């Protein structure tokens, strides 16, 4: 039912990362959408059990990759290697904090704006501060 | 590697363009808004842009339930079409309005009876997260 309404709509997988205390934290979010183009500003969905999410929440800017979208095989196993310590991925701290993953082809320097509870999970509303293409990633479609 | 912004990056991304609307003690108050996209699946919450001139969002955002009827997607003609007679006091249109005041335009394939969850300033306009509470499907 709710999955065949909202089915004509799209969204993204994402890693969410930050160096934290020179200690990479990371973790992967679903229902990635934008929400607002000018000013930019994003949406992702995280599990209310993340341990990871809570270390993230507070810092002053947020890498987010985007991996692909959320039903691509390809996308979840980019998701699954950044629970992994980001296992076999090469990662880029910018001096902010703010940690992206090399190979993705659209990264988000991003900084926490609204938190809203959604039963499992949480909304996380965030503001756009740069925005990031790799021209030898192919573009996410 | 090189800069861009949202607007290059998520051009091609379909969002959708919506009618908003309420009976207000009899009176029919509607606008169109777009950037239309779920935010939540399972509870399912929506969100769109409002702009902060509009002079009938705030005969609508305290209202204790809201009909937003899916136009479309939102660089799609028909529905931009759509949004226009919404926005023309509903000209040509047929509107359903459900004892809890919420309104829906017949004809659009989604309905989704909504509450104003989270109001988010984002220049000159409005991002309106909602929780929605009741679906269907025409």
């Amino acid at each position: 039912s709710l999955r065949e309404a909202f089915g004509h709509f799209p969204s993204g997988v994402v890693a969410i990362a930050a160096e934290v205390n020179g200690t990479l934290e990371g973790l992967a979010a679903s229902t990635f959408v934008p929400v607002s183009l000018d000013p930019p500003l994003v949406s992702f969905c995280v599990q209310n059990t993340s341990t990871t999410w809570p270390k993230l929440k507070d810092r002053p800017m947020l890498g987010i990759s985007v991996l692909g979208e959320e039903h691509d095989e390809a996308a979840r196993t980019l998701a699954a290697k950044t629970g992994d310590r980001f296992a076999g991925l090469e990662t880029v701290s910018r001096p902010t904090g703010a940690v992206f993953i090399k190979g993705t082809a659209l990264w988000l320097e991003s900084a926490v704006e609204q938190l809203i509870p959604a039963g499992d999970h949480t909304i996380v509303v965030l503001r756009v501060n740069e925005v990031t293409v790799d021209a030898n990633v192919a573009p996410i479609v």
